[PDB]
């Protein structure tokens, strides 16, 4: 369907929309090359274990792998979606959204290949918890965006993709993968990918933010939409959190060997505090 | 509609595959930021021009800053389409393409606002012949794909996005560009951003030759298909490329000022040229 006409032709960018600002930020902050990260030494620890330490760490790179990879795909209805309203900052923005999870993406598939389990399936270690919410709520939430982009539909794009994704599982993975490996000294290469996509985690999850917010400053009662769509997956998340838990206990070798005292009730509790942290940083008002 | 399961957890990337290896080069090659361009000198040489010299340059910025934006736009139905047939190494390379031409439109933008121009309305030298591609036919092609994804579909958006209006259109005006200022010592931020431009660019026709070879790798009559939709659009191609020749004949005072024999016929055979060629990089075999 035709253009009416070009912001860039007629005016100029929106020099202090705030995704504007987010999109500057995002490329002076967004250099990093994941084919620039020495894994060597990541083989090595990861060659040094046992067959059981060795195990214990793929659930959790089973779980990032495929949240990058899913968000990557899904993403793009919401790009298209702001796009077709005219947003041209957002769209500037989602670009370096877009392509920082193609890089996520590429740094857990490198260190994959790198420690010799690029031929393993991982996918035994998505139970049903974790397939609702990757497999078929957060694409389904997306696609909508193609024929819906109500204010409702956006909201609950961005609650499943920004505050819960994003928000809550994949800020407390970073915090577990802090946890437990940095901690013992572990797979160098991994943690400084897992900096590297913390920081740019923080953009999109202010990407979130922004947007569930300009849409609850039109309409209140959507206030009680996003709470209510965060309370719908909850279940989901946790569950999803009690299932690595419980490898996590059965799967001890690799916490003896290293001297981890891995406290899963705090790592519990982060993910609890990161969800309700989440519900805060929107303001009903 | 659900994921069926993801690339990077049953396996890994196919490092090996062209548009991996694309995606690798664009992150080398891509850190170039607009913000960083010095167009203080462009001010001054702008402000320096009589009014009618200053009218001289418009049309062409004009005609890339439309450009630039359409095409932000119009490349998210081919990611999608893509996507959904599972090239997931074409998808990381797109979010290259696509954060690229944002880099684009920021571009010209920036430059407009630095010279004065933001807030005068460049589409009136938007002609029937440009609309019809840049307003019409381009995001026809292109969001065609959200419905069919057929090799003929495929085929068609690849030809008007990447080998007209990219490997025709935008070649040929990266051409002008340095026949005309470069020459005459005139807006060295513009062409600084020019060059990085013409460099990202070729990185785009790239994609495009690979997409439309493989499809006619599989059914040599796919060939005729290219062909036939290249010739479609030519008479816009040069209807637009006229139009723009009459204005610059019927504003001369830039050229004498600064000596410029702007060889409108040379430029013209540029853009015949241009076309020809990227025909042949196309093998009906
Ligand atoms: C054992 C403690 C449980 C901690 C929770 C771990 C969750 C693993 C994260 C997997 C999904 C990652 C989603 C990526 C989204 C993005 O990159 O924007
Ligand atoms: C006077 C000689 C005519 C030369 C032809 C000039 C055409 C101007 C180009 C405007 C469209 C630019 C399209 C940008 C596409 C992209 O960035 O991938
Ligand atoms: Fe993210
Ligand atoms: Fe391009
Ligand atoms: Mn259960
Ligand atoms: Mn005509
Ligand atoms: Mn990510
Ligand atoms: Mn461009």
């Amino acid at each position: 369907v035709h253009h009416d006409g070009f912001q860039t032709v007629k005016a100029t960018i929106d020099w202090e929309h705030p995704m504007f600002k987010l999109y500057e930020k995002a490329k002076r902050n967004g250099k990093w090359n994941p084919a620039d990260i020495d894994f060597s030494q990541d083989q090595k620890d990861f060659a040094s274990l046992t067959s059981e330490e060795k195990i214990s760490a793929l659930p959790l790179v089973a779980g990032f792998s495929a949240g990058e990879e899913a968000v990557t795909l899904d993403i793009l209805p919401m790009a298209h979606a702001l796009a077709r309203q005219g947003r041209l900052e957002d769209v500037l923005f989602l670009t370096t959204f877009m392509h920082d999870e193609a890089k996520h993406v590429e740094m857990f598939s490198r260190w994959q290949q790198a420690v010799g389990i690029g031929q393993m399936d991982l996918s035994v270690f998505h139970n049903d918890h974790y397939k609702r919410i990757f497999y078929e709520a957060l694409p389904e939430a997306m696609n909508r965006l193609y024929a819906d982009d109500s204010p409702e539909a956006v909201i609950r794009a961005a609650t499943v993709y920004n505050m819960i994704v994003e928000g809550t599982l994949a800020e407390s993975g970073f915090y577990t993968f802090r946890q437990i490996y940095k901690k013992a000294g572990l797979f160098p290469g991994l943690l400084q990918g897992i900096d590297y996509l913390n920081m740019d985690e923080g953009r999109h999850i202010q990407f979130g933010i922004y947007t569930i917010q300009r849409i609850v400053n039109e309409d209140e009662r959507y206030y009680e939409l996003f709470i209510r769509y965060m309370d719908e997956l909850w279940p989901h998340v946790i569950g999803y959190v009690d299932y690595l838990t419980e490898l996590g206990k059965r799967q001890q070798q690799l916490a003896r060997t290293y001297a981890l005292e891995i406290d899963y009730d705090l790592l519990r509790h982060y993910v609890i505090k990161q969800f309700n942290l989440r519900k805060k940083q929107i303001s009903r008002t």
